[PDB]
């Protein structure tokens, strides 16, 4: 049960995959978020006042949303990395908070994320086309 959950954030014993990435810009905290899940699953939200990780950070709350008890949450979001990780259920941002609560009602989701800005669930080289949008993630 740990703190507030299964403290996972890294490979998992046999968790449920899914997938978390939005983009929104950072320098206005403002654009898009969704995620997919292992069930073919698509949603999306606007952000504010949120940073570009915590665009990810909102668009986690999703994969987490639908994710049920243990799953793997592959989000782009080295601030998340931070907190989210650290049972955020009540530290520092606001978002991983709401995060964290649904993820008391669970089991635990592993969230990972490497420097870069394409290394998600599924891609496939590609996010949404890009032309020169108000999404930009910092």
């Amino acid at each position: 049960m740990n703190e507030l959950y299964q403290l996972e954030k890294e490979p998992i014993v046999g968790a449920e995959t899914f997938y978390v990435d939005g983009a929104a810009n950072r320098e206005t905290k403002l654009g898009k978020a969704g995620y997919v899940t292992n069930r073919g699953r698509q949603k999306v939200v606007t952000l504010t006042d949120t940073t570009n990780q915590k665009t990810e950070l909102q668009a986690i709350y999703l994969a987490l949303q639908d994710s049920g008890l243990e799953v793997n949450i592959v989000t782009d979001s080295q601030y998340a990395l931070g907190i989210i990780q650290a049972q955020p259920d009540q530290s520092e941002s606001e978002l991983v908070n709401q995060i964290i609560e649904q993820l008391i009602k669970k089991e635990k989701v592993y969230l990972a994320w490497v420097p870069a800005h394409k290394g998600i669930g599924g891609n496939e080289q590609v996010d949404k086309l890009v032309s020169a949008g108000i999404r930009k993630v910092l």
